[PDB]
């Protein structure tokens, strides 16, 4: 039955009309800290777009009209992360944002943002790399990190919105480039590679927030997973569906992936019965699943998979009770374990993801989900 679905989409709807009404706009919730006080995410904070984002899809869940007004006010207040230029993550920032807000309401007033936040994106790709530079601190020439796939989704979207073919190329280009680089045999992705700016050869492949160099970050091959997937249904290559589907086997089919399919927060750790679980991870990998599973020839297979995480993220273990949890939906993300950085916590993006995946779950089976 689908009961877990509606139980679950009323909560999650609970949780953001109580979230909107307490945090202010521009200082989005981000996650809980250890004394149990809210970490806040101002404009120049990587996911301060993921907030006003759960906004916008609690409304197209719910059809509540409170939550589309409390999105426009969340929305609004990053205003200025559109003059902001060192940083691959504008894509989480502004289309999380203002990306669905424009989707959403078609208002013009999301749009000036949009295509200046596009042209700064576009910017930070380097011709003779073949990619998005993701950031600008740090000893790296040319850092580039799997994160970066996600934020392609802005630029193929403005590429075509304001006719601006290089930026819908530069994505497609850094797909690519990524697609040879990123992966190893096994289609376990690497973190960072850094690159040469000059003749575009890899100089380093290393970890930032995995295990080690070698590992399999699971909210990383969540990332990857996503990424193809969706650049598969914004380009139509077939490369990037091939490639997909072959991250997919190598999640599915992963010997350390838990009998609840929700990853341990690094693939490779030893301690598999202890090893703290990612549910940002999870989610990623829900939402990215259930567009596989209908782009691809037979897909029953990444749907099932993706139903059977959103039951375990819809569990007790995992969502939220109304009016706990700091207002956030979702419990036990993994920031970054060897920074002693947001373990065991909810995350904004965590929510994100898990209320797009429960959008495509239920626009797959026709269900209606509004109050």
């Amino acid at each position: 039955g689908d009961d877990w679905l509606k139980k679950s989409t009323k909560t999650a709807v609970i949780q953001l009309t109580r979230a909107a009404q307490t945090y202010t706009p521009g200082m989005n919730p981000r996650s809980v800290n250890p004394d149990g006080t809210v970490r806040l995410a101002p404009p120049r904070d990587w996911t301060t777009g993921f907030f006003p984002g759960t906004l916008w899809y609690g409304y197209e869940l719910s059809g509540d009209k409170n939550l589309a007004a409390e999105a426009k006010r969340f929305t609004l207040a990053l205003d200025t992360i559109q003059y902001v230029k060192d940083t691959h993550d504008l894509g989480f920032m502004l289309y999380c944002s203002y990306g669905n807000a424009y989707r959403v309401t078609g208002d013009k007033i999301y749009l000036k943002p949009l295509e200046n936040g596009a042209a700064n994106l576009y910017a930070r790709f380097n011709k003779k790399v073949g990619a998005i530079r993701s950031w600008d601190f740090g000893h790296w020439q040319f850092p580039v990190i799997i994160d970066n796939l996600m934020n392609l989704e802005y630029l193929y979207w403005a590429g075509k919105e304001f006719n601006k073919p290089e930026w819908f190329d530069a994505a497609k280009t850094h797909a690519v480039t990524t697609m040879k680089n990123h992966f190893r045999k096994d289609y376990s992705s690497y973190h960072v590679i850094s690159y040469d700016t000059l003749s575009g050869k890899v100089l380093q492949r290393e970890t930032h927030q995995g295990l080690t160099n070698e590992s399999a970050w699971a909210r990383g091959q969540a990332w990857g997973l996503y990424g193809y997937t969706m650049s598969y249904k914004d380009t139509k290559d077939k490369k990037f569906i091939e490639h997909a589907e072959h991250i997919a086997a190598f999640i599915m089919n992963h010997p350390a992936m838990p009998a609840d399919k929700i990853p341990l927060w690094d693939f490779d750790v030893h301690n598999r019965d202890r090893s703290p679980r990612d549910a940002s991870a999870a989610a990623v990998i829900a939402s990215a699943l259930l567009d596989l599973s209908t782009q691809v020839k037979d897909g029953q297979k990444y749907f099932k998979f993706a139903e059977d995480i959103l039951k375990t993220l819809s569990s007790d273990e995992y969502l939220a009770k109304p009016g706990e949890n700091q207002f956030f939906i979702l419990k036990h993300s993994v920031g970054a374990l060897l920074y002693n950085s947001e373990i065991d916590t909810p995350l904004n993006y965590a929510d994100y993801y898990y209320l797009e995946a429960l959008k495509r779950y239920a626009e797959i089976k026709k269900i209606d989900l509004k109050t």
